[PDB]
């Protein structure tokens, strides 16, 4: 277990180097504030995996309260998405992971039940925006924006989607995969949400305003 600790603090701080390295420079005023978001994102994990070589997984937990707005942040920049919706989305964000920790906080099977099917109907309500509403909004927009919105919008909704399915099985819900297995699932998954997720939206030119 201490490997997937390890590994990840390593890929996220080489992740966030490499972000931050590569937005120095870049001049665009649109551009820098993609480099900005998505530079936070891989820091901010670095720093709670990085703290839990040193240490239980709720500091985890608490990165994926500050990154997933972020997440959603870029995707609502490019898409130019009204102020309204990008609210309700973080709205609905903070509400998936806030109920996911109250209903992890409560013994009572039923209790928690519903307090997990809160969380997941929230995460369905930012996935239905992303690919229904996001991507009509994409459509419209300049090609290059379009296609990268497309791949960054299927890449979320896919390793988005396994988190609940993750939790559920593991020793939070069912109790079905070991401790440590869970952390391995985990960290690929955040690993791949944030620097799988930063590499194709910065190397992309749909950054720029142009
Ligand atoms: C600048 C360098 C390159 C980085 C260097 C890293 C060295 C370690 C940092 C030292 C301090 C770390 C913060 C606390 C640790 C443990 C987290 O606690 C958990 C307990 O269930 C979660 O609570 C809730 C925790 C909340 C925290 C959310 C994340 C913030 C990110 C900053
Ligand atoms: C870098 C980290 C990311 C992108 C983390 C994402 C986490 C989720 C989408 C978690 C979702 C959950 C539910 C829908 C139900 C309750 C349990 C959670 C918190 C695992």
């Amino acid at each position: 277990e201490w490997i997937w600790l390890a590994l990840g603090t390593a890929l996220m701080g080489l992740g966030t180097l490499y972000f931050l390295v590569k937005g120095m420079g870049v001049s665009d005023p649109d551009a820098k504030k993609f480099y900005a978001i998505t530079t936070l994102v891989p820091a901010i994990a670095f720093t709670m995996y990085l703290s839990m070589l040193l240490g239980i997984y709720w500091a985890r937990y608490a990165s994926w309260l500050f990154t997933t707005p972020l997440l959603l942040l870029d995707l609502a920049l490019l898409v130019d998405a009204d102020q309204g919706t990008i609210l309700a989305l973080v709205g609905a964000d903070g509400i998936m992971i806030g109920t996911g920790l109250v209903g992890a906080l409560t013994k009572v099977y039923s209790y928690r039940f519903v307090w997990w099917a809160i969380s997941t109907a929230a995460m369905l309500y930012i996935l239905y925006v992303l690919f229904f509403g996001f991507t009509s909004k994409a459509e419209s927009m300049r090609p290059e924006v379009a296609s990268t919105f497309k791949v960054l919008r299927n890449v979320t909704v896919v390793l988005w989607s396994a988190y609940p399915v993750v939790w559920l099985i593991g020793s939070e819900g069912a109790g079905i995969v070991p401790l440590n297995i869970e952390t391995l699932l985990f960290m690929v998954l955040d690993v791949s949400a944030k620097v799988g997720f930063g590499l194709i939206l910065l190397r992309s030119r749909a950054i720029f305003g142009e």
